[PDB]
């Protein structure tokens, strides 16, 4: 086909960048990221008990009041870090800028408290592949290729910086306005995850880790920049940054001289510098400013692996190749 359908999203704070979807007849909206760390879509349920304050602070899907919905009941789980979300399967119509499909998608029951209470979002819509989707769920995009509309088999991410356009997801192409030059691309390590191969991570110029190559998720749905607990302590060693329980911290007058990091990707460095890394709150000496990069080790088969999250993405707009199983990165235009 010859048609491309974007998605307007919303920065919250530079952690969350989300988007609307419609599903049921009538339509029941919620709010979305658009993850390429997963592949299942997931709202929370009307049948979420109230003592969820995670069900309570969010839209919950009833599909009492879907004229389209078709039972299933299948149940699903995910085992998350605070704890486990589970619910089960339900089919009705989704809408996504303007296409419209059948789809099968989790109805959430229960969850922990955090961090999914912070979330300004209501649900996920997971952009990965079959090979990683819970039950084995056939994953949203994959219905979308099937209905053969879409211009070409990509889909692309826009993140802004905070303030305005948040950003912007595009299936079927990219939006040439929010990137100059043009696209580098990688190829998966295999088709089945959104996953290439780094070569190298450096601070300044010479290259501090990932000496003998390693692995790069590039998960829309995360934050910031992820690797290993033990990667994570050398790169912030080699920062002069301090551990504080959940996250790594600098004297904020110390924030706008430290080193540009790179990330060795295909046939580019990819550089961030301090202004793309670091939450300049103040540029005083006595306050402290948190790093837009966090220890995460993420468990297999996936991992042990680095993750790409918004930090990168901010900086990189990114286009998701399924056609191809690549991935394309070229520089934002902001
Ligand atoms: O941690 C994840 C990720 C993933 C994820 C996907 C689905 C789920 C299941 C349930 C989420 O549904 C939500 C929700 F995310 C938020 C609020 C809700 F009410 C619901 Cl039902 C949990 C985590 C998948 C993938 C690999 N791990 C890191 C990341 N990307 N999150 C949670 C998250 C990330 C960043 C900030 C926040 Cl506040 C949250 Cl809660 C979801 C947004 C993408
Ligand atoms: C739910 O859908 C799945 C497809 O993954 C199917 O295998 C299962 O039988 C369905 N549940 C029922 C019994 O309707």
């Amino acid at each position: 086909g010859n048609t491309t359908s974007s998605v307007i999203l919303t920065n919250y704070m530079d952690t969350q960048y989300y988007g609307e979807i419609g599903i049921g007849t009538p339509p029941q909206t919620f709010k979305v990221v658009f993850d390429t760390g997963s592949s299942n879509v997931w709202v929370p349920s009307s049948k979420c008990s109230r003592l969820y304050t995670a069900c309570v602070y969010h839209k919950l899907f009833d599909a009492s009041d879907s004229s389209s919905y078709k039972h299933n009941g299948t149940e699903l789980t995910l085992r998350y870090s605070t704890g486990t979300v589970s619910g089960f399967l339900s089919q009705d119509i989704i809408t996504v800028g303007g296409i419209t499909v059948t789809q099968m998608f989790g109805e959430v029951t229960e969850m922990p408290a955090l961090p999914f209470m912070l979330a300004e979002f209501d649900g996920v819509v997971g952009m990965g592949f079959i090979e990683q989707a819970i039950g084995r769920v056939t994953p949203i995009f994959d219905n979308i290729i099937s209905q053969g509309v879409l211009k070409e088999d990509v889909f692309s991410f826009y993140y802004n910086r905070d303030s305005s356009l948040g950003g912007q997801i595009v299936l079927g192409g990219s939006d040439p306005q929010h990137y100059e030059g043009n696209f580098h691309y990688i190829n998966l390590i295999k088709t089945g995850v959104w996953q290439i191969q780094m070569k190298g991570v450096s601070v300044g110029s010479s290259t501090l880790l990932c000496e003998d190559g390693c692995l790069a998720l590039v998960d829309t749905g995360a934050s910031y920049i992820s690797g290993s607990t033990s990667s994570i302590e050398k790169l912030m060693e080699a920062l002069g940054a301090k551990k504080r329980l959940f996250d790594y911290v600098v004297k904020c007058n110390e924030g706008p001289t430290l080193p540009d990091i790179s990330f060795h990707l295909g046939g580019k460095e990819y550089t961030l510098t301090s202004a793309d890394y670091v939450f300049q709150e103040s540029y005083s000496s006595k306050k402290l400013c948190t790093l837009a990069i966090h220890a995460m080790d993420i468990p297999p088969p996936t991992g042990p692996t680095w993750a790409l999250g918004a930090t990168f993405i901010r900086k990189f707009y990114t286009e998701f190749d399924r056609r191809n199983n690549r991935i394309g990165f070229a520089l934002a235009r902001h």
